[PDB]
């Protein structure tokens, strides 16, 4: 099943066509394409075939023999003289030989070497060798046909006689450029209408050879313009149609037909038994389980995987991957020489000792990616990426977000937040701002093509270093079982819990690199989990009034979806993935998808996936591409839906398959979780995800401004507090407060009932009296009283 079939039966059509012909016809071939590599290249093939039909080949010339700096004739010439001299004819040997030397003579007189460019008294008979030259044609003829003629005499039994000398021309893909025009030429002037001359080349490369030499030949013509490029294209057009007609060129297997096929089909172009097992691994005999019939184009990637355990095939197609997968047949092999076992992870055995050798198949993978991408890569990119390697694990995000930023600028002089963080501190980045920056690029009106790979390689340049680093952390798992218990116990149901967390997470430099790439947020610090209108109006900010107060599992409402600790200024981490310590009536942001990259619960799912061997395997935040399905989600009583979708329904979404499981969970905590609810009060799993949605919805609900301040109403106020709702809430909190310590249920129904509660509290205390007499003759609420509340509440 020779892969190349149909273009040897084209050339033996061109050849049969032209041996019909005998008058000294110009009679020429052109293969186009990639004929090479290990064994079976359509060049050493062809002279094979073109040898067992009495075609006579001069021995290939290659760029060995074009570096001779030798014209064509004289490689011809001397290879006829070898090929005479093999044996030992007579009567056509010695006509053989004076036409030899006639074309020396021809050829010297073109070199300008015989004696009459050097005399000074010309003779009358060096004439005669100035002839040889300007009559090479009936010379070269001549000694053709006699050397046919020779090769015939020396066949035994009488086989059959040679039909015509066929000269191939190998590997001119790339010949020092004009060196070919200098061929080109020789061949248009000794032998197109003397052999049959296969030139083997790729592409344009004769159109740019020939080019090369007009250009500077039509300098004047060209900067007068008297003519342009169109002239001196077609000049060469017409040139090449005459050399070789466009019935005689035949292309063979570029990308777009190297990329469709099977990787079946280019394992049996190399042997019959070659096969990819269903691991994706080569294999040998039969399998009967092996997946031949993927095509290279997803083979690539269903192969990346089970090697690196990253599906990098995008969901945006823009991104112009397919510059990585091959490109030829010689790389399609080198790939596979590089890619064939490197340990492939199965799924088999206990799903633990995959992790070492996946770390590696990532470096060779990155090396790969290197060594391909080295091309368009010009001064700033090389650069960029070299840089973002030696970035430590933390000035990374800050480089790329700048780099990011350069491809934006290129476009933008022919607001936005994302494109707001430049004199933004590195530890303020993260990986969100990252991706959506490159979103926001790749929705910009403005520059396409390579900025989109660029976005892409990078996007794998993350994913790879995420992966090592998880996989770094996953083979210290040992250090930090404890955590895990730990864990359970204080979100089961503080200080301590931080302060182990951070000594934990301190001897495994690896998990703070992890934890630096993606600072606390790998989505968008923007993103809409409600497709219905805008954002939001108030929906992702919560108050957390103070500790006596939460709910319970209200731990849980602060590692899931509250990843900072701010109000919502120069030097200021603005992130701290470590758990966190919140103060009173502040507003914070919430975002949905932080849990499987807090420090804590990135521990216990470590743990969880080396210690225990079941079926799921908890998320790992180690590809973007994992966010880029993240943001395609839908995600649509709102709270408690878009929780579930966190905690169930994500788990496009084959990017999530990995090689160590069937399924995914995202913490497998929040199912223990579930079960004390029960007490308290896929259909199993799905019930339970629920009882998690509605607790952290009731969470959610609580700590709202709008049930804070809910026995606040029926109060007037100044027009201008209504905008301060933290002083407002200390103004609860102080009511409260003050109604505990003496039980006397302050009424709030209006100004008047808030008036006589307070005169009956304040008929014992002297410090409440003051408030009284200061609230007298006020119709509202003031700001100075109700700081004055807050005052005397607290020191109370």
């Amino acid at each position: 099943n020779y892969i190349f079939s149909s273009q040897l039966d084209k050339v033996n059509l061109i050849l049969e066509h032209m041996d019909t012909v005998g008058g000294i016809h110009s009679r020429n071939i052109a293969i186009t394409g990639d004929r090479g590599t290990g064994k079976t290249s359509f060049i050493e093939t062809l002279k094979l075939v073109l040898e067992k039909q009495n075609y006579y080949v001069f021995d290939i010339v290659s760029p060995t023999v074009l570096s001779s700096h030798l014209n064509i004739l004289e490689i011809v010439i001397s290879s006829i003289y070898r090929e005479i001299d093999q044996f030992i004819d007579v009567h056509d040997r010695g006509r053989l030989i004076q036409h030899l030397k006639k074309v020396m003579n021809a050829i010297a007189v073109e070199k300008k070497q015989s004696d009459y460019f050097k005399q000074s008294k010309p003779e009358i008979e060096m004439l005669t060798d100035l002839s040889h030259r300007t009559f090479l044609d009936e010379e070269i003829k001549e000694l053709f046909c006699y050397f046919k003629k020779v090769l015939n005499n020396r066949q035994d039994s009488c086989k059959e006689v040679i039909k015509d000398l066929v000269l191939i021309i190998d590997d001119l893909d790339l010949v020092e450029n004009n060196l070919v025009y200098d061929l080109l030429r020789d061949i248009q002037h000794y032998l197109d209408s003397q052999l049959i001359v296969i030139f083997a080349y790729k592409e344009g490369q004769l159109e740019q050879s020939m080019f090369e030499h007009l250009a500077k030949g039509n300098e004047a013509l060209l900067n007068h313009g008297v003519i342009d490029s169109n002239a001196i294209f077609g000049q060469i057009e017409r040139f090449l149609t005459k050399l070789v007609p466009l019935s005689n060129r035949i292309p063979l297997f570029k990308q777009d037909e190297l990329l469709n096929k099977t990787i079946g089909e280019f394992l049996a172009s190399l042997d019959p038994s070659y096969g990819v097992g269903e691991n994706l691994e080569f294999i040998t005999k039969d399998s009967e389980k092996n997946k031949n019939n993927l095509t290279i184009r997803e083979w690539f990637y269903e192969s990346i995987f089970y090697r690196t355990n990253l599906k990098l095939d995008p969901i945006d197609i823009r991104e112009e991957a397919s510059r990585l997968m091959p490109k030829t047949l010689r790389e399609m092999v080198q790939l596979c020489e590089e890619l064939h076992s490197m340990q492939v992870i199965t799924r088999s055995m206990d799903k633990l000792a995959g992790v070492e050798g996946l770390r590696k198949n990532i470096g060779a993978f990155r090396r790969y990616i290197g060594y391909k991408n080295s091309t368009y890569f010009n001064l700033a990119t090389m650069e960029f990426f070299q840089k973002w390697e030696l970035a430590e694990s933390h000035q990374a995000n800050y480089l790329a977000y700048h780099f990011l930023m350069s491809y934006y600028q290129e476009s933008f002089e022919q607001s936005g937040y994302p494109l707001t963080l430049r004199t933004m501190e590195p530890y303020n980045i993260t990986l969100g701002d990252i991706y959506a920056l490159m979103e926001e690029l790749k929705y910009t009106e403005g520059i396409s093509a390579d900025t989109y790979y660029i976005v892409y390689i990078l996007k794998v340049y993350y994913s790879l270093r995420l992966s090592e680093l998880l996989y770094n952390v996953v083979l210290h798992h040992k250090l930090f079982v404890h955590v895990k218990e730990e864990a359970t116990t204080f979100y089961m149901a503080d200080k301590e819990y931080r302060e182990h967390i951070m000594t934990a997470i301190e001897k495994v430099p690896a998990l703070q690199a992890y934890l630096e790439l993606v600072n606390a947020q790998f989505m968008p610090q923007n993103f809409n989990y409600d497709r219905s209108g805008s954002r939001d109006d108030d929906f992702y900010l919560i108050s957390w009034l103070k500790d006596d107060d939460l709910p319970e599992y209200s731990r849980l409402f602060k590692s899931l979806f509250l990843n900072s600790e701010v109000a919502a200024f120069r030097y200021r981490n603005l992130y701290s993935y470590l758990p966190l310590q919140l103060t009173s009536a502040t507003f914070y942001k919430i975002d949905f998808l932080a849990f499987a990259i807090k420090a804590d619960l990135l521990m216990y799912n470590v743990v969880r996936f080396v210690e225990e061997e079941g079926d799921t395997i908890p998320y790992f935040m180690s590809n973007m591409f994992h966010i880029d399905v993240f943001v395609r989600h839908n995600y649509n009583g709102k709270f408690a839906y878009i929780a579930k979708q966190i905690v169930f329904g994500l788990w496009w979404y084959k990017s999530f398959d990995t090689v160590f499981g069937t399924k995914i969970e995202a913490l497998h905590l929040l199912v223990d979780i579930a079960e004390q609810i029960k007490i308290s009060d896929e259909q199993k799993r799905d019930e339970q995800a629920k009882k998690v949605a509605e607790k952290l919805a009731a969470i959610y609900h609580h700590i709202g401004m709008s049930r804070i301040l809910s026995r606040l109403h029926q109060l007037p106020f100044i027009a201008e507090i209504k905008s301060n709702k933290e002083l407002l809430q200390h103004f609860s909190e102080a009511i409260v407060k003050l109604e505990k310590y003496a039980s006397d249920t302050i009424n709030v129904g209006n100004l008047s009932q808030f008036r006589e509660s307070l005169k009956k509290i304040g008929q014992t205390y002297p410090s409440i009296q003051v408030l009284v007499d200061k609230l007298h003759r006020k119709q509202k609420l003031y700001v100075e009283f109700i700081q004055d509340f807050i005052e005397t509440v607290n020191k109370l």
